[PDB]
C-alpha cells in the first residue's frame, strides 16, 4: 500500500497523462531505467530494443518496489523529451499518434532512442561534471544523449595528476536529493565494477564518504563486493578505518500421431510470443505485451504441439499454476541480455518444476537473445539457473535467436526425442 502513492505520484507528473513516444491517453508502462510513460502499443518497440537501451515493466501489472521509481518520480515525460525530442517541430512531426500503425511507431522509437536523432545536440566532459555535482539530472540525460559514454573517465579540476570516471564521482558528492542522477548512470552507462586509479571501485567509495543510500542502490543493480584495490582492502575494509557503521551493516548481509501440450513461461519479455508465433508464420513478427495468453499448435515433423503462451508480468504470473495440469512438455524462455534478473527467472523456473502436478515434464529452457551485445551464453545460464545441482529431472538449455529463428526448430526437436 506503501507504493499506492508513488505509483499515483509517477502518473501526475507533467506530459504524464500522455504516452512519451505518441502521447496516448494516460499510459501505465514505465521505462524504469529512464523514468518515462509509455502505452502499451509504444511499450512493445522498447521490449524489442532490449533492457540494454530500455526496462519496461507496468504500473497495473508488475510489483514495483519504492527504490524502481526513483527515476519515473524523478523525470517524466515533459522534462524526457524536452531533452530527447528538443529539436522536434510541431507541424508534421514524425511523432505518430494513439493508433498510427506499428510501421511508423517503431521507426520513430528506435530513431528517439537508440540513434538519438530528434536530441538537443552539442558534443562534453566539462558540463558533465558540473552538472552532477550541480544534481542537474537533466543534463545528465543531455550528455547521454550526444552519445557520452560514462565508460571512459573525465579530467577533473586543481592539480589534475590523477583521474576520475563517471559513477566514481557521482558517488562521492551525493545526497538523498542527488541520487536519480546515480541511478540514471548505473542503469545507463553501466561499468558499475571498473577500478579507476588506485584500484577502488566505486563501491568502494561509497564506503568512504558516508554515502548509505548509494550503497543501497549500488548492490541493487548487482555489484561485486570484495574485489581489492591498490591498498588490498575490500569495500567492508575502507567501512572500518573511518567506522561508518550504517554502511558497515549493509555491507555484512551483501556477502550472502504425436501430440503434444506444451507450455511455455518466463519472465516479461522473455521472447515468449515472438518464439510462437515465429514458429507459427516463419515470420518475424511484432509483439505487444502478452496481458492474457496465448494459444496456438504448430506441426513440426509430423508432431502436434498444442502451446500454452502465458504473460510473464509480475502480477498474471500467479496464473500459471492453472496451466499446469495435463502439461508433457515446459518451455522455460530466457531473455539472456537481462543480466539484472537472472536469479529472478532462476527462482520462477524453480518455482514451476518443484510444485506438485508438475514431476513428469520435460523442460526445454531456451537461452534467448543471443544475439544481443552482452549475451550470456548458453553454459553460463545452466549454472545461474541452478541446473549443475538438478538430477532426476529432464532439462536442456537451448540457444535461441527467436527475432532469427536459429535454435527454435532444434528445441523442438529436442522434444520430438525426449517424448518417448
Ligand atoms: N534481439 C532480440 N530480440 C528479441 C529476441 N526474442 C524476442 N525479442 C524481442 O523482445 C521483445 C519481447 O518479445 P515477446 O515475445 O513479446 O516477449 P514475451 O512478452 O515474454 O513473450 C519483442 O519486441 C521481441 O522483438 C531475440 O532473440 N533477439
Ligand atoms: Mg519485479
Ligand atoms: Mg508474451
Ligand atoms: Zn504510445
Amino acid at each position: 500500500d506503501l507504493t499506492k502513492l508513488l505509483i499515483a505520484e509517477v502518473k501526475s507528473r507533467p506530459g504524464n497523462s500522455q504516452c512519451c513516444d505518441c502521447g496516448a491517453a494516460d499510459p501505465t508502462w514505465l521505462s524504469t531505467n529512464l523514468g518515462v510513460l509509455t502505452c502499451i502499443q509504444c511499450s512493445g518497440v522498447h521490449r524489442e530494443l532490449g533492457v540494454r537501451f530500455s526496462r519496461m515493466q507496468s504500473l497495473t501489472l508488475d510489483l514495483l518496489g519504492p527504490s524502481e521509481l526513483l527515476l519515473a518520480l524523478n523525470m517524466g515525460n515533459t522534462s524526457f523529451n524536452e531533452v530527447m525530442e528538443a529539436q522536434l517541430p510541431s507541424h508534421g512531426g514524425p511523432k505518430p499518434s494513439a493508433e498510427s500503425d506499428m510501421g511508423t511507431r517503431r521507426d520513430y522509437i528506435m530513431a528517439k532512442y537508440v540513434e538519438h536523432r530528434f536530441a538537443r545536440r552539442c558534443t562534453e566532459p566539462q558540463r558533465l561534471w558540473t552538472a552532477i555535482c550541480n544534481r542537474d539530472l537533466l543534463s545528465v540525460l543531455e550528455a547521454f544523449a550526444n552519445g557520452q559514454d560514462f565508460g571512459q573517465p573525465l579530467p577533473g579540476p586543481d592539480a589534475q595528476a590523477p583521474e576520475e570516471l563517471v559513477l566514481h564521482l557521482a558517488v562521492k558528492v551525493a545526497n538523498q536529493a542527488s541520487l536519480p542522477l546515480v541511478d540514471f548512470i548505473i542503469q545507463n552507462g553501466g561499468h558499475l565494477d571498473a577500478k579507476a586509479a588506485d584500484g577502488n571501485t566505486a563501491l568502494h567509495y561509497a564506503a568512504l564518504y558516508n554515502q548509505p543510500d548509494c550503497l543501497k542502490l549500488l548492490l541493487k543493480g548487482r555489484a561485486l563486493v570484495g574485489t581489492v584495490n591498490e591498498a588490498g582492502e575490500t569495500a567492508l575494509d575502507i567501512a572500518r578505518k573511518k567506522h561508518h557503521k550504517e554502511c558497515e551493516e549493509l555491507l555484512e548481509q551483501a556477502q550472502a500421431n504425436k501430440e503434444m501440450r506444451i507450455l511455455m513461461l518466463g519472465l516479461d519479455a522473455a521472447g515468449k510470443t515472438t518464439i510462437l508465433y515465429k514458429l507459427k508464420l516463419g515470420q518475424s513478427v511484432t509483439t505487444i505485451p502478452t496481458v492474457g495468453f496465448n494459444v496456438e499448435t504448430v506441426t513440426y515433423k509430423n508432431v502436434k504441439f498444442n502451446v500454452w503462451d502465458v504473460g510473464g508480468q509480475d502480477k498474471i504470473r500467479p496464473l500459471w499454476r492453472h496451466y499446469y495440469t495435463g502439461t508433457q512438455g515446459l518451455i522455460f524462455v530466457v531473455d539472456c541480455a537481462d543480466r539484472d534478473r537472472i536469479d529472478e527467472a532462476r527462482q520462477e523456473l524453480h518455482r514451476i518444476i518443484n510444485d506438485r502436478e508438475m514431476r513428469d515434464a520435460i523442460i526445454l529452457i531456451f537461452a534467448n537473445k543471443q544475439d544481443l551485445p552482452d549475451a550470456m551464453k548458453p553454459h553460463e545460464i545452466q549454472e545461474k539457473l541452478g541446473l549443475t545441482r538438478i538430477r532426476d529431472r529432464n532439462w536442456y538449455v537451448q540457444p535461441s535467436c527467436a527475432t532469427s529463428g536459429d535454435g527454435l526448430y532444434e528445441g523442438l526437436t529436442w522434444l520430438t526425442s525426449n517424448y518417448k
